[PDB]
């Protein structure tokens, strides 16, 4: 019904959970199961690198953020918006937006909030879904990400 959707939920919401409480996910994949692993093992690959790199500025919007509870967890779509759908849409980007959820996810298990991930982890596929279909499609999608940055 929306497939695009479906997977970036899942990828999103299983990376997510996996950096915060450090455990893999057992489940099985659902439709596009192989693409969906390999999107995985490209998020722990780069998004990891990602946190490491922008480290100090990652801390620092975080502080900024000042996330709480729920409500300030609600909160952060607006800023997704503003922050990543207003400008330039390319992997690097992308990966960003994941990267930081899954840096404030980890924050959500440290102040014993593990509950908003998955919401988060919506959130943040509404704004990437539903902001840049036309750029996903066009760019192939999942398969597309995978292929972006394959190592030979
Ligand atoms: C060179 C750039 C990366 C380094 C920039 C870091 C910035 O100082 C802040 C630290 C977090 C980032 C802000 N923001 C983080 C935002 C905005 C802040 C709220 C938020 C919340 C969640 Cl759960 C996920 C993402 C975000 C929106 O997503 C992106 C996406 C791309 C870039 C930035 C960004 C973004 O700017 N990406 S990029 O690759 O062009």
């Amino acid at each position: 019904e929306d497939e695009l959707y479906r997977q970036s939920l899942e990828i999103i919401s299983r990376y997510l959970r996996e950096q915060a409480t450090g455990a893999k996910d057992t489940k099985p994949m659902g439709r596009s199961g192989a693409t969906s692993r390999k999107a995985l093992e490209t998020l722990r690959r780069v998004g990891d690198g990602v946190q490491r790199n922008h480290e100090t500025a990652f801390q620092g919007m975080l502080r900024k953020l000042d996330i709480k509870n729920e409500d300030d967890v609600k909160s952060l779509s607006r800023v997704m918006i503003h922050v990543f759908s207003d400008g330039v849409t390319n992997w690097g980007r992308i990966v960003t937006l994941i990267s930081f959820g899954a840096f404030v996810a980890k924050h959500l298990k440290t102040i014993n909030q593990e509950s908003c991930i998955e919401p988060l982890a919506e959130s943040i596929t509404d704004v990437l879904v539903r902001t840049k279909r036309d750029w996903l499609v066009k760019q192939r999608g999942w398969d597309g990400f995978v292929e972006f940055f394959h190592v030979e």
